[PDB]
Protein backbone atom coordinates (compact mmCIF):
# COMPACT_ATOMS: atom_id res chain seq x y z
CA UNK A 1 0.00 0.00 0.00
CA UNK A 2 2.86 2.42 0.68
CA UNK A 3 3.99 1.98 -2.98
CA UNK A 4 0.66 3.07 -4.42
CA UNK A 5 0.74 6.21 -6.54
CA UNK A 6 -0.53 9.30 -4.73
CA UNK A 7 -2.57 12.18 -6.16
CA UNK A 8 -2.82 14.76 -3.41
CA UNK A 9 -4.85 17.96 -3.76
CA UNK A 10 -4.98 21.13 -1.71
CA UNK A 11 -8.46 22.28 -0.65
CA UNK A 12 -8.71 26.07 -0.09
CA UNK A 13 -10.96 26.82 2.86
CA UNK A 14 -11.42 30.45 1.68
CA UNK A 15 -12.71 29.65 -1.81
CA UNK A 16 -16.37 28.97 -1.10
CA UNK A 17 -17.30 32.59 -0.45
CA UNK A 18 -15.04 34.22 -3.05
CA UNK A 19 -16.04 35.22 -6.58
CA UNK A 20 -12.52 34.93 -7.98
CA UNK A 21 -12.19 31.43 -6.48
CA UNK A 22 -15.44 30.30 -8.12
CA UNK A 23 -17.25 29.66 -4.81
CA UNK A 24 -15.56 26.23 -4.71
CA UNK A 25 -16.59 24.01 -1.80
CA UNK A 26 -15.95 20.46 -0.58
CA UNK A 27 -18.58 18.95 -2.90
CA UNK A 28 -16.60 20.37 -5.88
CA UNK A 29 -13.50 18.34 -4.96
CA UNK A 30 -12.40 15.66 -7.42
CA UNK A 31 -13.28 12.82 -5.05
CA UNK A 32 -13.14 10.11 -7.72
CA UNK A 33 -9.58 11.06 -8.75
CA UNK A 34 -7.70 12.28 -5.68
CA UNK A 35 -6.15 9.79 -3.29
CA UNK A 36 -5.53 12.41 -0.58
CA UNK A 37 -6.93 15.85 0.26
CA UNK A 38 -4.88 18.44 2.15
CA UNK A 39 -7.12 20.92 3.97
CA UNK A 40 -5.63 24.43 3.90
CA UNK A 41 -4.98 25.63 6.53
CA UNK A 42 -4.50 25.21 10.22
CA UNK A 43 -1.84 27.23 12.01
CA UNK A 44 -0.19 27.44 15.45
CA UNK A 45 -1.83 29.48 18.16
CA UNK A 46 0.40 32.39 19.39
CA UNK A 47 -0.54 31.94 23.07
CA UNK A 48 -1.13 28.22 23.54
CA UNK A 49 1.26 26.73 20.92
CA UNK A 50 -1.50 24.32 19.87
CA UNK A 51 -2.84 23.66 16.40
CA UNK A 52 -5.67 26.06 15.61
CA UNK A 53 -8.07 26.75 12.79
CA UNK A 54 -7.43 29.70 10.50
CA UNK A 55 -11.05 30.28 9.51
CA UNK A 56 -13.00 28.56 12.28
CA UNK A 57 -16.32 29.58 10.77
CA UNK A 58 -15.55 28.00 7.41
CA UNK A 59 -14.05 24.86 8.92
CA UNK A 60 -16.64 23.94 11.55
CA UNK A 61 -19.59 26.41 11.64
CA UNK A 62 -20.82 27.27 8.13
CA UNK A 63 -24.13 25.65 7.22
CA UNK A 64 -23.88 26.46 3.46
CA UNK A 65 -27.50 27.59 3.33
CA UNK A 66 -26.50 30.28 0.79
CA UNK A 67 -24.38 27.82 -1.25
CA UNK A 68 -25.02 24.71 -3.35
CA UNK A 69 -23.82 21.41 -1.87
CA UNK A 70 -24.24 18.69 -4.46
CA UNK A 71 -22.03 15.98 -5.90
CA UNK A 72 -22.66 14.57 -9.37
CA UNK A 73 -26.40 15.27 -9.26
CA UNK A 74 -27.35 14.28 -5.73
CA UNK A 75 -27.90 16.99 -3.16
CA UNK A 76 -25.48 16.69 -0.24
CA UNK A 77 -26.77 17.54 3.22
CA UNK A 78 -24.63 18.15 6.27
CA UNK A 79 -24.62 15.15 8.56
CA UNK A 80 -26.69 16.33 11.56
CA UNK A 81 -25.22 13.64 13.84
CA UNK A 82 -21.78 15.28 13.87
CA UNK A 83 -20.97 17.93 16.52
CA UNK A 84 -19.64 20.42 13.95
CA UNK A 85 -20.76 21.82 10.60
CA UNK A 86 -18.49 23.59 8.10
CA UNK A 87 -16.20 22.12 5.51
CA UNK A 88 -15.17 19.47 8.05
CA UNK A 89 -18.73 18.08 8.20
CA UNK A 90 -18.91 17.94 4.39
CA UNK A 91 -15.52 16.18 4.26
CA UNK A 92 -16.71 13.47 6.64
CA UNK A 93 -19.99 13.09 4.78
CA UNK A 94 -18.20 12.65 1.46
CA UNK A 95 -15.64 10.27 2.95
CA UNK A 96 -18.46 7.84 3.77
CA UNK A 97 -18.83 7.37 0.01
CA UNK A 98 -15.05 7.64 -0.59
CA UNK A 99 -13.58 5.80 2.41
CA UNK A 100 -10.18 5.29 0.76
CA UNK A 101 -9.52 9.01 0.20
CA UNK A 102 -7.17 10.17 2.98
CA UNK A 103 -7.74 13.54 4.69
CA UNK A 104 -4.75 15.55 5.88
CA UNK A 105 -4.67 18.83 7.79
CA UNK A 106 -2.04 21.18 6.36
CA UNK A 107 -0.47 23.38 9.04
CA UNK A 108 1.36 26.53 8.01
CA UNK A 109 1.62 27.95 4.52
CA UNK A 110 3.05 31.28 3.47
CA UNK A 111 0.85 33.27 5.86
CA UNK A 112 0.47 30.60 8.55
CA UNK A 113 4.08 29.91 9.47
CA UNK A 114 4.47 32.81 11.94
CA UNK A 115 3.80 31.02 15.21
CA UNK A 116 5.86 27.99 14.28
CA UNK A 117 8.89 30.15 15.07
CA UNK A 118 8.06 30.52 18.78
CA UNK A 119 6.50 27.08 19.19
CA UNK A 120 9.74 25.36 18.13
CA UNK A 121 11.76 27.30 20.73
CA UNK A 122 11.40 24.65 23.47
CA UNK A 123 10.88 20.92 23.65
CA UNK A 124 7.85 21.23 25.91
CA UNK A 125 6.14 23.56 23.40
CA UNK A 126 6.89 21.10 20.57
CA UNK A 127 5.43 18.31 22.72
CA UNK A 128 2.28 20.38 23.40
CA UNK A 129 1.90 21.15 19.70
CA UNK A 130 2.39 17.53 18.64
CA UNK A 131 -0.12 16.29 21.24
CA UNK A 132 -2.59 18.88 20.01
CA UNK A 133 -2.24 17.59 16.42
CA UNK A 134 -3.16 14.11 17.62
CA UNK A 135 -6.17 15.50 19.50
CA UNK A 136 -7.24 17.45 16.41
CA UNK A 137 -7.07 14.61 13.89
CA UNK A 138 -9.06 12.40 16.30
CA UNK A 139 -11.68 15.08 16.93
CA UNK A 140 -12.27 15.99 13.28
CA UNK A 141 -11.75 12.64 11.58
CA UNK A 142 -8.50 13.37 9.76
CA UNK A 143 -6.02 10.74 8.63
CA UNK A 144 -2.84 12.73 9.15
CA UNK A 145 -0.90 15.96 9.40
CA UNK A 146 0.95 17.83 6.66
CA UNK A 147 3.53 20.36 7.84
CA UNK A 148 3.98 23.35 5.50
CA UNK A 149 6.61 25.43 7.34
CA UNK A 150 7.81 28.22 5.04
CA UNK A 151 10.69 27.92 5.79
CA UNK A 152 12.92 26.21 8.41
CA UNK A 153 16.05 27.66 6.82
CA UNK A 154 19.00 29.74 7.96
CA UNK A 155 18.88 31.71 4.70
CA UNK A 156 18.58 35.35 5.65
CA UNK A 157 15.38 37.03 4.52
CA UNK A 158 13.69 33.76 3.47
CA UNK A 159 10.07 33.08 4.37
CA UNK A 160 7.36 35.68 4.77
CA UNK A 161 8.84 39.17 5.41
CA UNK A 162 6.03 39.86 7.88
CA UNK A 163 7.70 37.24 10.12
CA UNK A 164 11.31 38.51 9.99
CA UNK A 165 10.95 39.76 13.58
CA UNK A 166 10.69 36.08 14.58
CA UNK A 167 12.68 34.23 11.90
CA UNK A 168 15.75 36.45 11.66
CA UNK A 169 16.77 36.08 15.34
CA UNK A 170 16.37 32.30 14.99
CA UNK A 171 18.18 31.51 11.73
CA UNK A 172 21.07 29.57 13.25
CA UNK A 173 18.80 27.03 14.99
CA UNK A 174 15.69 26.80 12.78
CA UNK A 175 16.76 23.69 10.87
CA UNK A 176 17.76 21.81 14.03
CA UNK A 177 14.52 22.73 15.82
CA UNK A 178 12.45 21.78 12.75
CA UNK A 179 14.12 18.37 12.72
CA UNK A 180 13.08 17.88 16.37
CA UNK A 181 9.53 19.03 15.52
CA UNK A 182 9.11 16.47 12.73
CA UNK A 183 10.63 13.63 14.75
CA UNK A 184 8.40 14.42 17.73
CA UNK A 185 5.29 14.58 15.53
CA UNK A 186 6.15 11.16 14.11
CA UNK A 187 6.59 9.71 17.59
CA UNK A 188 3.25 11.04 18.85
CA UNK A 189 1.35 10.18 15.66
CA UNK A 190 2.66 6.60 15.61
CA UNK A 191 1.57 6.07 19.20
CA UNK A 192 -1.90 7.43 18.35
CA UNK A 193 -2.05 5.06 15.38
CA UNK A 194 -1.36 2.10 17.69
CA UNK A 195 -3.92 3.28 20.27
CA UNK A 196 -6.63 3.89 17.64
CA UNK A 197 -6.04 0.99 15.25
CA UNK A 198 -5.72 3.39 12.30
CA UNK A 199 -2.65 4.30 10.20
CA UNK A 200 -2.09 8.03 10.57
CA UNK A 201 0.19 9.93 8.20
CA UNK A 202 2.77 12.68 8.59
CA UNK A 203 3.86 14.53 5.44
CA UNK A 204 5.45 17.83 4.43
CA UNK A 205 5.36 20.17 1.45
CA UNK A 206 8.90 21.46 1.05
CA UNK A 207 10.91 24.05 -0.84
CA UNK A 208 12.44 23.51 -4.26
CA UNK A 209 14.48 26.72 -4.06
CA UNK A 210 18.29 26.42 -4.05
CA UNK A 211 18.42 29.77 -2.24
CA UNK A 212 16.26 28.48 0.62
CA UNK A 213 17.95 25.05 0.57
CA UNK A 214 21.41 26.55 0.97
CA UNK A 215 20.31 27.31 4.54
CA UNK A 216 19.07 23.78 5.24
CA UNK A 217 21.94 21.74 6.68
CA UNK A 218 20.08 18.61 7.88
CA UNK A 219 17.36 16.82 5.90
CA UNK A 220 17.06 13.87 8.28
CA UNK A 221 13.45 14.87 8.93
CA UNK A 222 12.52 13.45 5.53
CA UNK A 223 12.94 9.88 6.81
CA UNK A 224 10.09 10.47 9.28
CA UNK A 225 7.59 11.37 6.53
CA UNK A 226 5.20 9.09 4.68
CA UNK A 227 5.93 11.25 1.64
CA UNK A 228 7.70 14.53 0.88
CA UNK A 229 6.01 16.84 -1.64
CA UNK A 230 8.32 19.10 -3.62
CA UNK A 231 6.81 22.55 -4.26
CA UNK A 232 8.09 22.53 -7.86
CA UNK A 233 6.35 25.77 -8.76
CA UNK A 234 6.74 29.47 -7.99
CA UNK A 235 10.09 29.19 -9.75
CA UNK A 236 9.37 32.41 -11.66
CA UNK A 237 6.92 35.25 -11.32
CA UNK A 238 6.36 38.93 -10.96
CA UNK A 239 8.84 39.46 -8.14
CA UNK A 240 11.56 39.85 -10.80
CA UNK A 241 12.02 40.61 -14.49
CA UNK A 242 12.76 37.12 -15.85
CA UNK A 243 9.85 36.04 -18.08
CA UNK A 244 10.22 32.30 -17.56
CA UNK A 245 8.16 29.25 -16.57
CA UNK A 246 6.36 28.94 -13.25
CA UNK A 247 6.83 25.20 -13.02
CA UNK A 248 9.20 23.72 -15.61
CA UNK A 249 9.95 20.02 -15.34
CA UNK A 250 13.37 19.70 -16.92
CA UNK A 251 16.47 21.90 -16.73
CA UNK A 252 16.48 24.68 -19.31
CA UNK A 253 19.84 26.24 -20.23
CA UNK A 254 17.91 29.20 -21.71
CA UNK A 255 16.30 30.18 -18.38
CA UNK A 256 17.86 33.62 -18.17
CA UNK A 257 17.82 33.73 -14.36
CA UNK A 258 20.26 30.79 -14.09
CA UNK A 259 22.23 31.05 -17.38
CA UNK A 260 25.54 31.57 -15.53
CA UNK A 261 24.96 29.05 -12.73
CA UNK A 262 26.60 25.63 -12.61
CA UNK A 263 23.36 24.04 -13.87
CA UNK A 264 19.72 25.15 -14.29
CA UNK A 265 18.04 24.75 -10.92
CA UNK A 266 14.55 26.22 -11.30
CA UNK A 267 12.81 23.04 -12.43
CA UNK A 268 11.28 19.97 -10.76
CA UNK A 269 14.06 17.70 -11.86
CA UNK A 270 16.79 19.66 -10.03
CA UNK A 271 14.85 19.40 -6.74
CA UNK A 272 14.20 15.69 -7.40
CA UNK A 273 17.95 15.17 -7.64
CA UNK A 274 18.50 17.29 -4.51
CA UNK A 275 16.07 15.22 -2.39
CA UNK A 276 17.32 11.85 -3.67
CA UNK A 277 20.15 12.27 -1.19
CA UNK A 278 17.73 11.42 1.65
CA UNK A 279 14.70 9.72 0.04
CA UNK A 280 13.86 7.11 -2.59
CA UNK A 281 11.83 8.37 -5.52
CA UNK A 282 8.68 6.53 -4.40
CA UNK A 283 8.49 8.81 -1.31
CA UNK A 284 8.79 12.02 -3.37
CA UNK A 285 5.84 13.80 -4.98
CA UNK A 286 5.95 16.31 -7.81
CA UNK A 287 4.24 19.66 -7.22
CA UNK A 288 1.84 20.69 -9.99
CA UNK A 289 0.22 24.12 -10.27
CA UNK A 290 -3.35 24.80 -11.35
CA UNK A 291 -2.63 28.52 -11.23
CA UNK A 292 -0.51 30.91 -13.28
CA UNK A 293 1.92 33.80 -12.90
CA UNK A 294 2.78 36.29 -15.60
CA UNK A 295 3.89 39.64 -16.90
CA UNK A 296 2.70 42.40 -19.21
CA UNK A 297 4.59 44.83 -21.47
CA UNK A 298 7.15 42.07 -22.00
CA UNK A 299 10.28 43.16 -23.88
CA UNK A 300 12.28 40.80 -26.02
CA UNK A 301 12.01 37.05 -25.86
CA UNK A 302 10.20 34.83 -28.37
CA UNK A 303 6.45 34.70 -27.76
CA UNK A 304 7.46 36.47 -24.55
CA UNK A 305 9.49 33.55 -23.23
CA UNK A 306 13.01 34.53 -22.07
CA UNK A 307 12.01 38.20 -22.29
CA UNK A 308 12.02 40.84 -19.59
CA UNK A 309 9.33 42.78 -17.73
CA UNK A 310 9.18 44.99 -14.64
CA UNK A 311 5.34 44.90 -14.71
CA UNK A 312 3.50 41.73 -13.61
CA UNK A 313 0.27 41.16 -15.47
CA UNK A 314 -2.77 43.01 -14.13
CA UNK A 315 -6.50 43.40 -14.68
CA UNK A 316 -8.28 40.53 -16.36
CA UNK A 317 -4.96 38.67 -16.41
CA UNK A 318 -4.73 38.68 -12.61
CA UNK A 319 -8.02 37.60 -11.03
CA UNK A 320 -6.22 35.89 -8.10
CA UNK A 321 -4.04 38.88 -7.31
CA UNK A 322 -3.73 39.57 -3.62
CA UNK A 323 -5.80 42.36 -2.06
CA UNK A 324 -3.41 43.38 0.70
CA UNK A 325 -5.28 46.57 1.69
CA UNK A 326 -8.70 44.90 1.20
CA UNK A 327 -9.82 47.73 -1.09
CA UNK A 328 -10.50 45.82 -4.33
CA UNK A 329 -7.20 46.82 -5.94
CA UNK A 330 -5.20 43.68 -6.55
CA UNK A 331 -1.43 43.40 -6.55
CA UNK A 332 -0.21 42.58 -10.09
CA UNK A 333 0.99 39.00 -10.43
CA UNK A 334 -0.50 37.49 -13.56
CA UNK A 335 -2.21 35.05 -11.18
CA UNK A 336 -5.23 33.09 -12.47
CA UNK A 337 -6.88 29.68 -12.19
CA UNK A 338 -6.56 27.65 -15.37
CA UNK A 339 -10.27 27.93 -16.26
CA UNK A 340 -10.06 31.72 -16.33
CA UNK A 341 -7.18 31.62 -18.82
CA UNK A 342 -9.27 29.27 -20.99
CA UNK A 343 -12.14 31.79 -20.84
CA UNK A 344 -9.79 34.61 -21.82
CA UNK A 345 -8.75 32.57 -24.86
CA UNK A 346 -12.39 32.04 -25.80
CA UNK A 347 -12.76 35.81 -25.92
CA UNK A 348 -9.44 36.70 -27.59
CA UNK A 349 -8.11 34.84 -30.66
CA UNK A 350 -4.75 36.55 -30.18
CA UNK A 351 -4.18 35.02 -26.71
CA UNK A 352 -2.45 31.84 -27.91
CA UNK A 353 -0.98 28.72 -26.30
CA UNK A 354 2.61 27.61 -27.00
CA UNK A 355 4.64 24.58 -25.93
CA UNK A 356 8.21 24.47 -24.60
CA UNK A 357 9.72 21.10 -25.52
CA UNK A 358 12.74 21.55 -23.20
CA UNK A 359 10.89 22.48 -20.02
CA UNK A 360 7.79 20.49 -21.08
CA UNK A 361 5.24 23.09 -20.01
CA UNK A 362 2.94 25.37 -22.02
CA UNK A 363 2.55 29.13 -21.85
CA UNK A 364 0.15 31.73 -23.19
CA UNK A 365 1.19 34.81 -25.14
CA UNK A 366 -0.74 37.88 -26.28
CA UNK A 367 1.41 39.42 -28.99
CA UNK A 368 -0.29 42.85 -29.10
CA UNK A 369 -0.47 43.51 -25.36
CA UNK A 370 2.86 41.70 -24.81
CA UNK A 371 1.36 39.55 -22.03
CA UNK A 372 2.97 36.23 -21.03
CA UNK A 373 1.27 33.91 -18.54
CA UNK A 374 2.40 30.45 -17.50
CA UNK A 375 -0.04 27.62 -18.17
CA UNK A 376 -0.72 23.93 -17.58
CA UNK A 377 -2.67 21.68 -19.99
CA UNK A 378 -3.16 18.13 -21.21
CA UNK A 379 0.26 18.10 -22.85
CA UNK A 380 2.06 19.11 -19.66
CA UNK A 381 0.02 16.63 -17.62
CA UNK A 382 1.16 13.93 -20.05
CA UNK A 383 4.78 15.04 -19.71
CA UNK A 384 4.44 14.99 -15.92
CA UNK A 385 2.98 11.48 -16.04
CA UNK A 386 5.93 10.38 -18.17
CA UNK A 387 8.32 11.89 -15.60
CA UNK A 388 6.50 10.22 -12.68
CA UNK A 389 6.75 6.83 -14.40
CA UNK A 390 10.35 7.27 -15.58
CA UNK A 391 11.57 8.39 -12.14
CA UNK A 392 9.40 6.03 -10.05
CA UNK A 393 7.95 9.00 -8.23
CA UNK A 394 5.31 8.54 -5.58
CA UNK A 395 2.87 10.79 -7.44
CA UNK A 396 1.91 14.45 -7.33
CA UNK A 397 0.68 17.25 -5.06
CA UNK A 398 -1.57 19.87 -6.67
CA UNK A 399 -1.90 23.51 -5.63
CA UNK A 400 -4.91 24.09 -5.85
CA UNK A 401 -8.04 22.06 -6.65
CA UNK A 402 -10.30 24.96 -7.71
CA UNK A 403 -7.92 25.76 -10.56
CA UNK A 404 -8.66 22.68 -12.69
CA UNK A 405 -11.31 23.18 -15.34
CA UNK A 406 -14.64 21.90 -16.64
CA UNK A 407 -17.75 23.27 -18.28
CA UNK A 408 -19.59 26.04 -16.45
CA UNK A 409 -23.29 25.61 -15.59
CA UNK A 410 -23.53 29.41 -15.34
CA UNK A 411 -22.11 30.13 -18.79
CA UNK A 412 -23.58 33.20 -20.49
CA UNK A 413 -22.51 33.74 -24.09
CA UNK A 414 -20.70 37.06 -24.49
CA UNK A 415 -20.28 37.74 -20.77
CA UNK A 416 -17.00 38.94 -19.25
CA UNK A 417 -17.99 38.17 -15.65
CA UNK A 418 -15.57 35.85 -13.90
CA UNK A 419 -18.10 33.07 -13.25
CA UNK A 420 -20.07 33.36 -16.54
CA UNK A 421 -17.44 32.03 -18.95
CA UNK A 422 -17.52 28.76 -20.85
CA UNK A 423 -15.33 27.11 -18.18
CA UNK A 424 -15.28 27.03 -14.39
CA UNK A 425 -13.51 24.66 -12.06
CA UNK A 426 -13.81 20.97 -12.82
CA UNK A 427 -11.76 17.75 -12.97
CA UNK A 428 -10.33 17.58 -16.50
CA UNK A 429 -6.61 17.58 -15.66
CA UNK A 430 -7.04 15.76 -12.34
CA UNK A 431 -8.94 12.89 -13.96
CA UNK A 432 -6.24 12.75 -16.64
CA UNK A 433 -3.58 12.51 -13.94
CA UNK A 434 -5.54 9.85 -12.06
CA UNK A 435 -6.06 7.71 -15.16
CA UNK A 436 -2.36 7.93 -15.98
CA UNK A 437 -1.28 7.03 -12.46
CA UNK A 438 -3.59 4.00 -12.59
CA UNK A 439 -2.19 2.91 -15.95
CA UNK A 440 1.47 3.00 -14.93
CA UNK A 441 0.88 0.82 -11.87
CA UNK A 442 2.46 0.90 -8.43
CA UNK A 443 5.94 2.16 -7.68
CA UNK A 444 8.88 -0.16 -7.44
CA UNK A 445 10.69 -0.45 -4.14
CA UNK A 446 14.07 1.24 -4.49
CA UNK A 447 16.79 -1.07 -3.21
CA UNK A 448 18.83 -0.27 -0.15
CA UNK A 449 22.21 1.41 -0.57
CA UNK A 450 24.80 -1.17 -1.66
CA UNK A 451 27.15 -0.35 1.23
CA UNK A 452 25.03 -2.22 3.77
CA UNK A 453 25.65 -5.48 1.89
CA UNK A 454 29.44 -5.09 2.17
CA UNK A 455 31.65 -6.56 4.88
CA UNK A 456 31.71 -4.30 7.95
CA UNK A 457 34.69 -2.34 9.19
CA UNK A 458 34.86 -0.49 12.52
CA UNK A 459 35.63 2.86 10.88
CA UNK A 460 33.37 5.90 11.37
CA UNK A 461 32.93 8.22 8.39
CA UNK A 462 31.32 11.59 9.23
CA UNK A 463 30.51 14.02 6.40
CA UNK A 464 30.02 17.68 7.33
CA UNK A 465 30.51 21.02 5.64
CA UNK A 466 29.50 24.61 5.11
CA UNK A 467 27.67 26.22 2.20
CA UNK A 468 28.56 29.70 0.84
CA UNK A 469 26.58 29.78 -2.35
CA UNK A 470 27.50 28.29 -4.76
CA UNK A 471 30.33 26.51 -2.96
CA UNK A 472 29.95 23.62 -0.48
CA UNK A 473 33.18 23.12 1.44
CA UNK A 474 33.10 19.62 2.90
CA UNK A 475 35.02 18.05 5.75
CA UNK A 476 35.08 14.28 6.19
CA UNK A 477 36.23 12.98 9.56
CA UNK A 478 37.38 9.34 9.47
CA UNK A 479 37.88 7.61 12.81
CA UNK A 480 39.64 4.26 13.11
CA UNK A 481 37.91 2.16 15.78
CA UNK A 482 39.85 -0.99 14.88
CA UNK A 483 42.92 -2.16 16.80
CA UNK A 484 45.35 -1.79 13.87
CA UNK A 485 46.67 1.24 12.04
CA UNK A 486 45.00 1.82 8.67
CA UNK A 487 47.74 2.58 6.16
CA UNK A 488 47.69 5.65 3.94
CA UNK A 489 46.30 4.97 0.50
CA UNK A 490 42.90 4.07 1.90
CA UNK A 491 39.90 5.31 -0.05
CA UNK A 492 36.44 6.54 0.89
CA UNK A 493 33.53 6.75 -1.47
CA UNK A 494 30.12 8.38 -1.30
CA UNK A 495 27.21 9.07 -3.61
CA UNK A 496 26.64 12.73 -4.30
CA UNK A 497 23.24 13.78 -5.68
CA UNK A 498 23.27 15.18 -9.22
CA UNK A 499 21.89 18.48 -7.86
CA UNK A 500 25.57 19.20 -7.20
CA UNK A 501 28.94 18.83 -8.94
CA UNK A 502 32.10 17.57 -7.27
CA UNK A 503 34.86 20.17 -7.86
CA UNK A 504 38.06 19.31 -5.95
CA UNK A 505 39.60 17.13 -3.30
CA UNK A 506 42.20 18.94 -1.21
CA UNK A 507 44.87 16.23 -1.15
CA UNK A 508 45.21 12.83 -2.75
CA UNK A 509 43.29 12.03 -5.91
CA UNK A 510 39.68 11.40 -6.83
CA UNK A 511 37.40 9.81 -9.39
CA UNK A 512 33.80 10.45 -10.37
CA UNK A 513 31.54 7.63 -11.62
CA UNK A 514 28.01 8.01 -12.94
CA UNK A 515 25.56 6.22 -10.65
CA UNK A 516 21.96 6.97 -11.56
CA UNK A 517 20.65 9.99 -9.68
CA UNK A 518 24.13 10.30 -8.13
CA UNK A 519 27.79 10.49 -8.96
CA UNK A 520 29.96 8.15 -6.93
CA UNK A 521 32.94 10.12 -5.62
CA UNK A 522 35.99 8.06 -4.64
CA UNK A 523 38.69 9.86 -2.64
CA UNK A 524 42.07 8.07 -2.53
CA UNK A 525 44.42 9.28 0.18
CA UNK A 526 48.20 9.54 0.03
CA UNK A 527 50.54 7.01 1.60
CA UNK A 528 51.32 9.42 4.46
CA UNK A 529 47.71 9.65 5.69
CA UNK A 530 47.87 6.72 8.09
CA UNK A 531 45.04 6.45 10.62
CA UNK A 532 46.21 5.26 14.01
CA UNK A 533 43.92 3.19 16.23
CA UNK A 534 41.35 5.37 18.04
CA UNK A 535 42.51 8.34 15.94
CA UNK A 536 40.65 10.60 13.53
CA UNK A 537 41.84 12.08 10.25
CA UNK A 538 40.08 14.81 8.28
CA UNK A 539 39.99 15.50 4.55
CA UNK A 540 38.33 18.45 2.82
CA UNK A 541 37.31 19.59 -0.61
CA UNK A 542 34.73 21.51 -2.59
CA UNK A 543 31.41 20.74 -4.26
CA UNK A 544 29.38 23.11 -6.42
CA UNK A 545 25.72 23.66 -5.48
CA UNK A 546 23.83 21.92 -2.68
CA UNK A 547 22.34 18.49 -2.02
CA UNK A 548 20.09 17.05 0.68
CA UNK A 549 22.72 14.56 1.90
CA UNK A 550 25.12 11.88 0.72
CA UNK A 551 24.49 8.15 0.62
CA UNK A 552 26.16 4.78 0.10
CA UNK A 553 29.36 5.58 1.99
CA UNK A 554 32.11 2.96 1.71
CA UNK A 555 35.62 2.73 3.12
CA UNK A 556 38.26 0.48 1.56
CA UNK A 557 35.44 -1.43 -0.13
CA UNK A 558 33.74 -2.14 3.20
CA UNK A 559 30.78 -0.78 5.17
CA UNK A 560 32.04 1.72 7.79
CA UNK A 561 29.89 0.91 10.84
CA UNK A 562 31.77 3.01 13.40
CA UNK A 563 32.34 1.88 16.97
C1 LIG B 1 1.83 25.39 1.46
N1 LIG B 1 1.70 25.73 0.05
C2 LIG B 1 1.92 24.89 -0.98
N2 LIG B 1 1.77 25.49 -2.16
C3 LIG B 1 1.41 26.76 -1.84
C4 LIG B 1 1.37 26.94 -0.50
C5 LIG B 1 1.01 28.18 0.08
O1 LIG B 1 1.04 28.48 1.29
N3 LIG B 1 0.67 29.15 -0.85
C6 LIG B 1 0.29 30.48 -0.35
C7 LIG B 1 -1.17 30.53 0.08
C8 LIG B 1 -1.55 31.94 0.50
N4 LIG B 1 -2.95 32.07 0.96
C9 LIG B 1 -3.89 32.57 0.07
O2 LIG B 1 -3.62 32.73 -1.11
C10 LIG B 1 -5.16 32.80 0.70
C11 LIG B 1 -5.39 32.53 2.01
N5 LIG B 1 -6.62 32.95 2.40
C12 LIG B 1 -7.13 33.47 1.31
N6 LIG B 1 -6.31 33.41 0.24
C13 LIG B 1 -6.59 33.90 -1.11
N7 LIG B 1 -4.42 31.97 2.79
C14 LIG B 1 -4.71 31.54 4.16
C15 LIG B 1 -3.15 31.74 2.28
O3 LIG B 1 -2.25 31.27 2.96
C16 LIG B 1 0.72 29.01 -2.23
O4 LIG B 1 0.42 29.93 -2.97
N8 LIG B 1 1.11 27.78 -2.71
C17 LIG B 1 1.32 27.61 -4.15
Amino acid sequence: SELNRKLVGYFPEWAYSSEAQGYFNVTDLQWDSLTHIQYSFAMVDPSTNKITLSNKHAAIEEDFSEFDLNYNGKKIELDPSLPYKGHFNVLQTMKKNYPDVSLLISVGGWTGTRCFYTMIDTDNRINTFADSCVDFIRKYGFDGVDIDFEYPSSTSQSGNPDDFDLSEPRRTKLNERYNILIKTLREKIDMASKEDGKEYLLTAAVTASPWVLGGISDNTYAKYLDFLSIMSYDYHGGWNEYVEHLAGIYPNKEDRETVTQIMPTLCMDWAYRYYRGVLPAEKILMGIPYYTRGWENVQGGINGLHGSSKTPASGKYNILGDDLNNDGVLEPAGANPLWHVLNLMEQDPNLKVYWDEISKVPYVWQNDKKVFVSFENEKSIDARLEYIQNKNLGGALIWVMNGDYGLNPNYVEGSNKINEGKYTFGDTLTKRLSQGLKKMGVCNKTPDDLNISLEPINVDVKFNGKYDHPNYTYSIDITNYTDKEIKGGWNVSFDLPKSAVFKSSWGGTYSVTDNGDFNTITLTSGAWQNIAPNSTITVQGMIGLCFSGIRNVTFNGMNPIGN
